[PDB]
């Protein structure tokens, strides 16, 4: 989602034009220089960025290269898809605030595209709050590879479907899910109410006969 | 000591010349591909490849590639120090890395497209798996310079306790752990505790400028 | 070295028993007389001691004043290092005290009025001259850290140049002096000086946290 | 003069009066406790005071032990003298710092007193402008040193009285003082107007016979 999103932007610096490539929380961008921008240079960096990670979504506010088809298709082999004021606010800046940065280490560089990566390995690097937005962006995924796992599991155990004794002499009432199992220890939710029972007492049941697996 | 290494070997392909990043936890690759070959040119990528992962240093088949100023003076921007079967490995991630892109090549009119297709592939494939990557890692790398700074907090204070019932005064010892009633501490090879009337811990020291 | 060292040893007196501080190049004293002799009671002078004047280390002629931990305790609070004929010197140091407090002895009837006053007198004693003491020297430590910062900072950076009409390109040199028009830098063995369109300064780098 | 001056002060803490010895523009301070605050002990402190550096005057308010003739006679050893809005403020605030400073690290001390040194090794310690008031004073001190010797030389200077030839020919004019020697080289103003001239051409005079030296 959120996590999944990075912002892309080009600008004109010499005439030639910059690839910007922003994270949308973590801030951690890779922007690269290409002699002459095209839709296909864009592909080409797109390519790469779903290398370093994956985007479920990018966004450009106006379509010259996106709407291209070279560019959509890239995306589909990503199977990245083509696209809050805040968030909104920060991706202008976003662009505007490297070229800041770039200036001062202009002198610094030979070739203006030496020197933008530099630009860019600070904006990476720069600092009590935060670890900068480059250090961020490996925590963001992190948490977020553990969910995707964990959700996973989620969806496994909720496939399963409960039967239980609850006292051992009352009538039956319909299945629900199971949130974990113990040994003699069960734990799921009949409707909203939540209740813990024994092996003896309850049996749980595969889900699904016939899985491809 | 893994952690923040990254490999990087020369590539000889058909067509145009491409070098491809190594980082030998993750086994993760950031290849690019280059139409003229210089340890130079590699340089412009090299840079771009710090960014995304800082890396404390790099270890070169070739000292030739290394030896052009250019690609020292990426390391020293980066503060990058060059580190002067595992390889073959690493090779044998190259070679995995040219039979991907030959699976995919039929796709692609453009080698670079496939490669980083190839790329894509070693990335993010299933396999407990590199394509997850060496994210956890860096984040546990991320956690683990502040805890060594926190212990390093609590090695840096000296503490001076008292054994009860002892009127000598034990030696300061690095302290373990701090609690209002009671903190934690060891001399050397005896590890004891004790209540705060018993002992004291300075608050600061002045070094390290 | 000598600067920021500063010398105590035992002293043997009749009555109540003092200890004498000596800085070596001023020979400058700030002892202090108390009525209880312990490494210890001896500590809480020298804490005074440091701050007048900050001390790297201290050697010792004994090691039992040094060795009680209490002492030790106030090495750490200063970050101060125990360090282990000058011997003798600020032997003659204490033994001229002796002398100077004698020739004021019969003006006070306390014998540590007196020793002030011989501190007063080895201090401000025309001699170029001990009394004016190392304060000129702790001024231009002063300067001389903030010097040696820059140096080491000019040090730090390495600078990229191209000998004029060579394409090859020079190894980062050492750089002397920075000129709009000009800088100035040494490899190694050979120093030259170039314009600034025939090299380059990398802005910064990262290293030391 | 106002290098020479330190401000002195006594406050009282779990009854025990604290010996505050504040420099008036450096503002390193030296603080002793004595187990009882007396004129007497008030002495023992100068002695030192006057012993780490010359003071011209002191200062304290009102005199409780300064009157006391031990701590005046004090004085005179050293040759100190007892006793601007800005200057005025800072010490009773110097007071009042340090002890915000001692409450700090009272629990990091069993005595008080060990602990107060503690407070004015800091305070000396302490630092984008400055080096901390403790560094402050050794270049005080340092630039008034050179000071001192210099004003002696230009005393010795002053006493020497100049005899100027100025064109060959002219009648003299009233003797002046003598800035700066060089062979063949003399500086001198004969009232406000300022002249180099030969040593031929001028005689340099001692000023002093008789002088005891
Ligand atoms: C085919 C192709 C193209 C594509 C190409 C490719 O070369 C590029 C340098 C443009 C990446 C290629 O090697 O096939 N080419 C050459 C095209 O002519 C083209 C035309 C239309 C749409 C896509 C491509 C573009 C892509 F970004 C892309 C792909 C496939 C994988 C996902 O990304
Ligand atoms: C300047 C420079 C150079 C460098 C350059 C730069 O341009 C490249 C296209 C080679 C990156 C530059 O913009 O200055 N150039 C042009 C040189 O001529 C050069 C010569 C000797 C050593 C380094 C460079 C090479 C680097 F690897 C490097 C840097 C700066 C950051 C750290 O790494
Ligand atoms: C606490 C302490 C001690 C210390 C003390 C202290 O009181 C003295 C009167 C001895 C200075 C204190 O106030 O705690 N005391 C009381 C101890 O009992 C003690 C025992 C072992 C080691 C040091 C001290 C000794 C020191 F040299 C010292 C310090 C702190 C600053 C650095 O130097
Ligand atoms: C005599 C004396 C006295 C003095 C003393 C002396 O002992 C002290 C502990 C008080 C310093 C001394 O050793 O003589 N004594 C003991 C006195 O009784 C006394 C009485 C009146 C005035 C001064 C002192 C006080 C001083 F601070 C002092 C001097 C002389 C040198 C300059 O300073």
């Amino acid at each position: 989602c959120s996590p999944g999103i990075w912002q892309l932007d080009c600008t004109h610096l010499e005439g030639k034009v910059i690839l910007v490539a922003v994270h949308v929380a973590s801030g951690y961008i890779e922007a690269e220089v290409i002699p002459a921008e095209t839709g296909q240079e864009t592909a080409y960096f797109l390519l790469k960025l779903a290398g370093r990670w994956p985007v479920k979504t990018v966004h450009t506010d106006n379509g010259s290269n996106f709407t291209s088809t070279t560019v959509k298709a890239a995306c589909w082999w990503a199977g990245i898809k083509q696209e809050n004021p805040q968030s909104q606010g920060v991706i202008e800046s976003m662009n505007k605030e490297l070229k800041k940065i770039i200036g001062q280490v202009r002198d610094q560089a030979e070739h203006l595209k030496t020197a933008v990566q530099m630009a860019v390995f600070i904006h990476n690097h720069k600092r009590i709050g935060g670890y900068s937005a480059g250090e961020r962006i490996v925590d963001i995924i992190a948490t977020d590879i553990q969910t995707k796992e964990l959700q996973k599991q989620i969806t496994k155990i909720q496939n399963f479907r409960v039967y239980y004794r609850d006292s051992r002499d009352p009538v039956w009432k319909g299945p629900a899910k199971l949130l974990w199992k113990g040994e003699g220890a069960v734990v799921i939710q009949d409707n909203s109410d939540i209740k813990v029972v024994p092996r003896r007492k309850a049996k749980i049941i595969r889900d699904y006969g016939k899985q491809m697996a």
